[PDB]
């Protein structure tokens, strides 16, 4: 019968992370129907990085890290290592601060900002306990979870009644009204989050998985196209997801002030939730808290514990999502293979300190600020995993046959180059806030070892492409491969 009934929509429940709606609450809030066209070029432009990555799973054989550990020396393998790394330590991090604020929102803020920590380390223990076949059960109970949520969240969407037009318009139509630096953020934040380095690395690893004949390109060409369809349907579904989210986000936020939520909620059922607002007329700082106050406040009572169960269900996927990757990127690029717990309990330790830090002596903004900058972090992280793959999937002599097409190169240059175009705004926005002489001393040095690995990878991927008639003799041995 269907060959496609239930295949493909397991990836997109795993692109669902938690991030995916926090940078989305912040976005609501900024600005209303307007970042959607940001939203739907990014879902296309991470389709085509997750086609590049079946392509070279499926035709090459191997994945980003055994690739990437065949053809770098041993200095540039250990920085992009580290680099993807920081990538899923941050995609962590992100989901201990979205586990944390659900924690506090649960409560009614009883439960401090690292009881949330402490029970993600309870989750932990859980996961080492369990590593067993049965993990599959508790991972399918939380999709199904993740699932309902989405379902009735989408009910009270068109209960929402958005204004067809305007998020019409704000889909197909790029336009930027009214336009400033937070928006700039929430924009950078989107592009950066609902495509991540590591989606990459771990496609490529779930890739490699499927045995391939390789008698005929037939069976390769069929395998190819059969993962491109689950990608895309994975990718549609999780543009409808975030469409859906964001629309109803700004629907309920776009000029909402805080003695408007205030008179909204003092109307309403909810009274705790009610009395959190302060009163001050002005524009409303908006974090996943008051996100959960006003969907209780305006979709009913249980609004607050389905986005609450949600966002708890998205978490737990994107950790594992996140430990899965990091065995693979460590398993590829430095050759060890450490069990699952490993990787878990380094990632979440890793995470969880800085995150300790913050929630102890900061507050709910600062956290919400925090995880902005995972996600903007996330999008400077971007390139580190977006060049490499083209590298591999443009290069003639691990695939012959099932090279890229001009076209395809010129598209993921105007990738990189768009990408780079966006970093660069976004660094010349947010750094003239260092006003201290001789202040710009490590972090300018980190930017400097940031460029020059970017310089770096720019050589080797203009050495397999071009490289015709201006080329080194030396590490020549790019353009003959191994
Ligand atoms: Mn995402």
């Amino acid at each position: 019968l269907w060959a496609f009934t239930g295949p493909g929509f397991l990836m997109s429940i795993a692109f669902l992370d938690p991030g995916n709606i926090e940078s989305d609450l912040q976005a609501g809030a900024v600005a209303g129907f307007k970042l959607l066209w940001v939203l739907l070029w990014a879902t296309v432009l991470g389709l085509l990085c997750q086609r590049l990555a079946a392509r070279l799973g499926v035709v090459t054989g191997k994945d980003l890290g055994e690739v990437c550990h065949l053809y770098y020396p041993k200095v540039p393998r250990t920085v992009l290592w580290l680099t993807i790394e920081l990538a899923i330590v941050g995609s962590d991090m992100q989901e201990v601060i979205g586990t944390a604020i659900a924690f506090n929102l649960l409560s009614a803020g009883r439960i401090p900002l690292w009881g949330g920590v402490l029970i993600t380390i309870v989750d932990t223990f859980f996961f080492l306990f369990l590593d067993n076949y049965g993990l599959r059960k508790l991972e399918a109970f939380f999709g199904l979870l993740i699932t309902i949520m989405a379902l009735t969240f989408g009910y009270e969407y068109v209960v929402a009644r958005p204004e067809q037009g305007a998020l019409l318009r704000g889909l197909f139509l790029p336009s930027c009204p009214g336009c400033g630096h937070p928006e700039l953020l929430q924009a950078v934040g989107i592009v950066g989050a609902i495509i991540m380095p590591h989606n990459i690395y771990l496609h490529s690893a779930l890739v490699k998985s499927r045995e391939i004949d390789r008698a005929r390109r037939a069976d390769i060409r069929e395998a190819n196209m059969y993962f491109l369809i689950e990608a895309t349907i994975a990718l549609s579904v999780s543009f409808i997801i975030n469409l859906f989210v964001m629309a109803v986000f700004g629907q309920a936020f776009y000029q909402k002030t805080n003695q408007a939520a205030f008179n909204i909620c003092a109307n309403s059922s909810l009274h705790d939730y009610a009395k959190i607002f302060p009163m001050n007329n002005a524009t409303v700082a908006v974090d996943i808290y008051q996100g959960g106050v006003i969907l209780g406040c305006l979709f009913g009572p249980a609004a607050l514990y389905i986005w609450a169960i949600g966002l708890l269900a998205a978490g737990q996927s994107s950790t594992m999502t996140g430990t899965y990757a990091g065995q693979f990127v460590m398993e590829g690029f430095l050759r060890l293979r450490w069990s699952r717990f490993a990787r878990v309990l380094l990632t979440r330790s890793c995470a969880i300190l800085p995150t300790v830090l913050v929630a102890v002596f900061r507050d709910l903004r600062d956290l919400s600020g925090l995880n902005d900058l995972l996600n903007v972090l996330q999008s400077l992280l971007l390139p580190f995993a977006v060049l490499p793959i083209l590298t591999f999937t443009s290069m003639p002599t691990l695939m012959q046959e099932f090279a890229n097409g001009l076209l395809n190169k010129v598209v993921t240059s105007s990738i990189m180059v768009l990408v780079c175009a966006i970093n660069l705004y976004f660094v010349v926005s947010y750094l003239p806030s260092l006003p201290h002489p001789a202040y710009f001393g490590l972090a300018a040095l980190l930017a400097a070892a940031y460029l020059g690995l970017s310089t770096y990878l720019v050589w080797t991927c203009c050495l397999a492409h071009g490289a015709t008639f201006l080329a080194h003799s030396s590490h020549h041995h790019f353009l003959y491969g191994l």
